[PDB]
């Protein structure tokens, strides 16, 4: 394999305690012998289900339960195996966050939302409400700083202000998410983010300052308020800045709502120290001088070992995080949260900027957001009307348009470039799914370079339905629908931005039109 045997490296973000954590691998390594490498590399949440596929990387991957699913719906964490001897020890919740397919994939570690953190001698009495933050970023101003200074990069400091007045990433009923429903640009999310983006404008915050120099500033004393959760208490110490953690401001009387993330440990698929890292895990990391090694580095927040959270409830740091966590909502860790996360990521960032209006970035964040799901019905419903010749009878009239539009382009383009689709088909293997599967390599290489256009989207989907067909003809019914899921994996891994800018499958229904 890619990964050595006999020690345990671990991927954890940066601004967590990875030093508290490397300490409890020098007291696995002391009773252990064996080595324990902890590092922090830049865009772990990409990076690592990047290199995970490719059957390499950390043997343990440290982030928000959030992206775990997406790990797991991809294979690339190995189910952990604790027994309930072991589930006692740690909160129900915490458990129900790294829930996928019911399979647990996960320990979970500790408990994160986000708080307003304010310079008590910059102000003895924080606003209750977002609304109050003009007016005193205007009387500091005289005195020379200013209100608030929050890291506008990331969009997960922001959602507590867009989800105040009604936004959601995705619908709960009825009994767990709906991924038809996205809520990025209702009334809500408009008005949430036009107050950020007015904000801006009246020059009371700049709209590319990120987490450094929002840190820095407040550190600084530069800031009389700023939004962060429990990793940033240590620095904030070492500042000596006499700061308080409260509940977050209130935004048209509704408090605000921020997403709740339960940080974890995922064991990965291709490590071959599995046992090692249960123990680790298990009888070292998760218990209260485990805990309380990393908590001193970078605080945690709710732990989520039952005894150290007795422990550390009596802070009052801690209560203002389960104020703010008991009024927000928790993420989801559905493997569309990813598409979902790039989607309101640009939208804030184009707003906040001017490059977009705060309606054209959240109706883009909504195409991008259903950009898979969409797509795959599209071409699911089309390469299996192309097969059997009837139709389906299964917010639906979009892609009925598009579906009828494709029925008519579709026709006949693959019947202009009829013979040189046979003349390609005239090979084919098509023996097993792994050779249909491993289409997915020719087509990447071909799409990503080359002219973008409905033309050759068209071509794409078509010769798809021409292959459909044939696989209907060979007796390969049940390879339709994979070779679907191929052609929307490639589509959109390559075209994503493109066809956000193209008015999603509306612009194919247009341009056609
Ligand atoms: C208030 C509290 C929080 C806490 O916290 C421990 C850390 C984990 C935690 C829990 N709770 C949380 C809530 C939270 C709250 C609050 N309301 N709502 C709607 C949510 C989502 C939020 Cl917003 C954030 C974190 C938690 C839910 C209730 C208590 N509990 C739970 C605790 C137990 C138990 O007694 O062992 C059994 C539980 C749950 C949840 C389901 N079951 C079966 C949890 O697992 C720990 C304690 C002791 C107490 Cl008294
Ligand atoms: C529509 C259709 C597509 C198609 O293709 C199957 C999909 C991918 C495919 C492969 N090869 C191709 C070459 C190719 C060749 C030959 N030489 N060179 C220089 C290239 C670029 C061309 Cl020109 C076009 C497509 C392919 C590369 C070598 C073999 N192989 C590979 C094969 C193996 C393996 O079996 O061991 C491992 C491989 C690769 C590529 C990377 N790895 C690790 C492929 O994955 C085949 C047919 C019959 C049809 Cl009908
Ligand atoms: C393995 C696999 C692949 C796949 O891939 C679909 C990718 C679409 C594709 C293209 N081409 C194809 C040819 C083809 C060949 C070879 N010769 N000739 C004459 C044709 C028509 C065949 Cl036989 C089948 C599909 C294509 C080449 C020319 C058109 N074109 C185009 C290329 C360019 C460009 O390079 O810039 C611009 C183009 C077009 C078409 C319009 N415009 C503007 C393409 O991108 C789909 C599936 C389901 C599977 Cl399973
Ligand atoms: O901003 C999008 C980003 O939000 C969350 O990332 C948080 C992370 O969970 C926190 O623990 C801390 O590291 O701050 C990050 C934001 O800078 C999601 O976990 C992540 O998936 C998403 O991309």
């Amino acid at each position: 394999g890619k990964i050595e045997e006999g020690k345990l490296v671990i991927w954890i973000n940066g601004d967590k305690g990875y030093n508290g954590l490397a300490e409890v691998g020098k007291k696995f390594e002391k009773d252990t012998g064996i080595k324990v490498t902890v590092e922090h590399p830049d865009k772990l949440e990409e990076k690592f289900p990047q290199v995970a596929a490719t059957g390499d990387g950390p043997d343990i991957i440290f982030w928000a339960h959030d992206r775990f699913g997406g790990y797991a719906q991809s294979g690339l964490l190995a189910e952990i195996t604790p027994d309930k001897a072991f589930q006692d020890k740690l909160y129900p919740f915490t458990w129900d966050a790294v829930r996928y397919n019911g399979k647990l994939i996960a320990y979970p570690i500790a408990v994160e939302a986000l708080s307003l953190i304010y310079n008590k001698d910059l102000l003895p009495n924080p606003p209750k409400t977002w609304e109050e933050i003009p007016a005193l970023d205007k009387e500091l101003k005289a005195k020379g700083k200013s209100a608030l200074m929050f890291n506008l990069q990331e969009p997960y400091f922001t959602w507590p202000l867009i989800a105040a007045d009604g936004g959601y990433a995705f619908k709960y009923e009825n009994g767990k998410y709906d991924i038809k429903d996205v809520g990025v640009d209702n009334a809500g999310a408009k008005a949430g983010l036009t107050f950020l983006v007015d904000l801006i404008k009246n020059k009371h915050m700049n709209a590319d300052t990120d987490y450094s120099i929002a840190e820095a500033a407040f550190n600084k004393g530069e800031t009389a308020m700023t939004i962060n959760g429990p990793w940033a208490w240590s620095n904030i110490d070492t500042s000596k800045v006499n700061y308080g953690v409260t509940v977050l401001p209130t935004f048209k009387g509704q408090p605000s709502k921020p997403f709740v993330g339960v940080l974890s440990a995922g064991i990965n698929a291709a490590s071959p120290n599995k046992e090692l890292a249960k123990e680790f895990l298990e009888n070292y990391l998760l218990t209260d001088e485990g805990l309380e090694a990393v908590n001193k580095d970078k605080p945690l927040g709710a732990v989520a070992l039952k005894s150290y959270e007795e422990e550390l409830a009596k802070d009052p740091r801690i209560a203002a995080t389960m104020e703010n966590a008991q009024k927000g909502e928790i993420m989801p860790n559905i493997p569309q949260m990813s598409a979902f996360w790039y989607a309101v990521r640009t939208a804030v960032i184009n707003a906040a900027s001017g490059r977009q209006t705060v309606d054209e970035a959240l109706k883009d964040a909504q195409t991008g957001s259903d950009l898979y799901r969409q797509s795959l019905e599209i071409i699911s419903r089309y390469l299996r009307e192309q097969a059997t010749g009837s139709k389906d009878s299964k917010a639906g009239a979009a892609g009925r348009r598009a579906l009828e539009t494709l029925r008519r382009v579709g026709d006949g383009v693959q019947r202009n470039h009829e013979t040189a689709f046979q003349g390609m088909l005239r090979k084919l293997d098509i023996k097993n799914e792994g050779d249909v599967k491993s289409f997915s390599r020719v087509m990447v290489h071909v799409f990503k370079d080359g002219v973008t256009n409905w033309g050759r989207i068209v071509t794409l989907i078509s010769f798809g339905a021409f292959v459909a067909k044939h696989l209907k003809s060979v007796n390969q019914e049940s390879f339709i629908e994979p070779l679907a899921e191929t052609i929307t994996d490639v589509l959109v891994r390559t075209k994503r931005d493109w066809l956000v800018k193209q008015r999603g499958w509306d612009g194919f229904v247009e341009f056609f039109h």
